[PDB]
């Protein structure tokens, strides 16, 4: 089984269109955010213009094949499987992906798809230019699927929150947290599960 | 029934080409705008910078199937479905979909499409730095089909006219109302069906 | 026979490629701007940011179908029709088509498409904060297609000039002229029929 | 063999992918800029905002058709035929076409595409305000076909430079010359014919 | 064969999607940038706005044909062949390829993409304004192929790091330098090579 026949089937047999449920199961897909970089601020106006991974992890086993005696990873184009229908309830622009939208996936399965985001937001500004400075809070989940067919969940805290984060920004992160959410509207019946991402930064000093 | 049949049979069966009408009888569309932001105002040029749910709302018998065994409802793609040629008449830029562009289907035949816009229009600005504050009316319906074949109509007016506006706004939202019309326009022979929705905000004193 | 008898028809026999045209007779098209707004104007530069509906029609006999029992009329998608190749002359940007891109057709073979664009113009802007105001002319015209293939002709001159003009403008309309013309260009062998509109407005006083 | 018969040919035999070279032949193409407008100079930053017709003209004798006794010439889709790679090697921004991308056909082969372009270009703004003004060279050429394949060369000295040029322009033109080129690249094997456009205007007195 | 069978040939038998790996071999990927233009800098937010050719090569034997007697070289569209997928990981907005998108293939399967690229990045600008001036690093690689399958390298450190830029650039280039890495990052298990280039520029005096 070579890359070719690997890749020529997940293509054949796939369906985008199709969330990869299991019985009343749920999705389970996390989501993480690594920001990379904060370019805009204005205070006045309560607006972000930032940049970040959109570091996403789900499982379709309708992917899976034995890789034994074959590779256990392929780059797969975006559009020849299924997607989150994830969107930040607070961005003000749409999305600026960055990066070539190819995901990976590794034959038990697993679907690992980390886009670099440019993208504005609407949130807590005021501090910005202070010690304790301010706290953006972003909040991301699914648009259509309620909490019995997606669930998002937050990950690693380990990791250096600025590890990745650009250094000639002029910006800096004192800290980033993220913690789930599940809410219910008015407007509709069922609850939605999100993801509720703080990012406490302040202008360089 | 899995959800695949479900997005399967609406794929190779639909046609969004053409409008779900019953008879004589016009579709009946609910439009229902829920304020999320308003982001660039200017008194002196009467230009709105706004982003809003579109919160759309018709029936489609032909998507119905028996649910009795299988889901109520699932997340079709807009494209594969037939959608209201709705249009904001005094947009003064194109609709910024900020959101997948899935609809939600029930098995009824019922169809729910609620995509995040940004959008700019030409409105009454004048008193925004009031207490009265100024009165934006929207108004928007379809654009190519008549009373007769389509009808569009007003929804929930208690829901609190801004329980899912942004606080971090430079606005505040007083009050929000809407109320259908139907005009004759000397272009045009037919009557159209529209919904004024009226927006009284003003900035944060 | 129901609309979608008959849409399926005119997508499945439909030839957007193909010109209309009946023997060595031209097409006849009618064009018709009204003018619903006028954004930006920059005396210095001579520059226009406007919106209006370019009200165009003619007619594609192939497209025609018996009515006796049916509706007269469907909303088409422009991509399964062939329209006129037209274009502003002195646009200084491309359209920015604000609403759906359907087009309106007659059981008779009668099209009409009328869009509302925004786009930019270089023209006579001199006058705009005068009694007499500015006076800018705009003229459109097939691109491709030479008068024995495609003509153009202006329309209705009752129709106040500006009943869907946008009352918040901070610009008002004095007055508004369509003429015909015919030109032969050094560029290009035989003649091109255009329509010169006059836009006489002014800054409101 | 009507209009509809012949587009259908070119349509169902025509590969956009296949440049029309005849033997070790190269595909001659002749370029020829008309300005149409200067919209914005920068004479600090070198940078121009100019419009012009981008009038092509090569032969594609698989296009060619009887005309005995049927129409001569045919308006083509761009995306229907093979195009030539050109590219303006100092612009700045990618063009922005202003008009329908249809070709003219004729039955000989012979294609004329002429398209308004509107482009930001980097070259020489010093002395626009100036009685000598400007002189902003632009240079365009295939961008993959080396001077075996493809050959650009320019056309009509006479033709008034500037019988097209607004009248409402803030700039006027001095003179237009091109004079065509065959380069040599350290990155690149094989030469690369290109048309230097030569255009001196400077700002209105 | 005629440059019809061979495009023909490439694009029935091409996989856009597979990765031209032989064994457990990576595929060897040159990049190379060549600067055209630096357009907006702001030391005080360190980020740059400039244009650059990606001359990017590598080798896909399956596109190989005999030559021996037919052209050794053709120009193929980018979607037809299968593309490294780099990334510019401090690009600030995405890729503006203001070129054509064809790629130039020899018979013995190596292929050349050199497209033109206007984008923004964060990097060091800091002494832009000085005799030394700045020194600007943008590091590429592939988004989600490991050192296993893609490798990246630099190339050419000869020609002139300024043969092909502008002249009337409000700066000018002191030294172009260009130094491959292997990167193992937290977030990902294996090794990911990129080609880290220096520009050291600075604004003219
Ligand atoms: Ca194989
Ligand atoms: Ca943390
Ligand atoms: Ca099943
Ligand atoms: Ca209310
Ligand atoms: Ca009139
Ligand atoms: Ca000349
Ligand atoms: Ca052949
Ligand atoms: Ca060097």
């Amino acid at each position: 089984f070579d890359r070719a026949d690997i890749l020529y089937n997940i293509r054949q047999t796939s369906r985008p269109d199709v969330i990869p449920t299991q019985r009343d199961r749920p999705v389970a897909v996390s989501v993480s955010l690594k920001f990379i970089n904060i370019l805009e601020v204005n205070e006045i106006t309560n607006e972000v213009d930032v940049v970040f991974w959109q570091q996403t992890t789900w499982s379709d086993r309708t992917l899976a094949w034995n890789s034994s005696h074959s590779p256990d990873q392929v780059s797969v184009p975006i559009s020849s499987l299924w997607v989150p229908d994830l969107a930040a309830y607070n961005a003000i622009s749409k999305p600026e992906v960055l990066t070539p939208q190819l995901a990976r996936v590794v034959s038990d399965g697993e679907v690992l798809y980390m886009p670099s985001i440019r993208q504005r937001f609407s949130c807590d500004v005021s501090g910005v230019d202070t010690e304790s400075g301010a706290t953006c809070r972003i909040k991301i989940g699914s648009w259509t699927h309620h909490s019995r067919e997606i669930s998002v969940d937050p990950t690693t805290e380990n990791s250096d929150d600025s590890e990745y984060f650009s250094q000639y920004s002029r910006f800096e992160i004192l800290d980033v947290t993220q913690k789930k959410n599940s809410v219910t509207y008015s407007c509709c019946p069922e609850a939605y599960e999100d993801v509720e991402v703080s990012l406490n930064f302040r202008k360089k000093g």
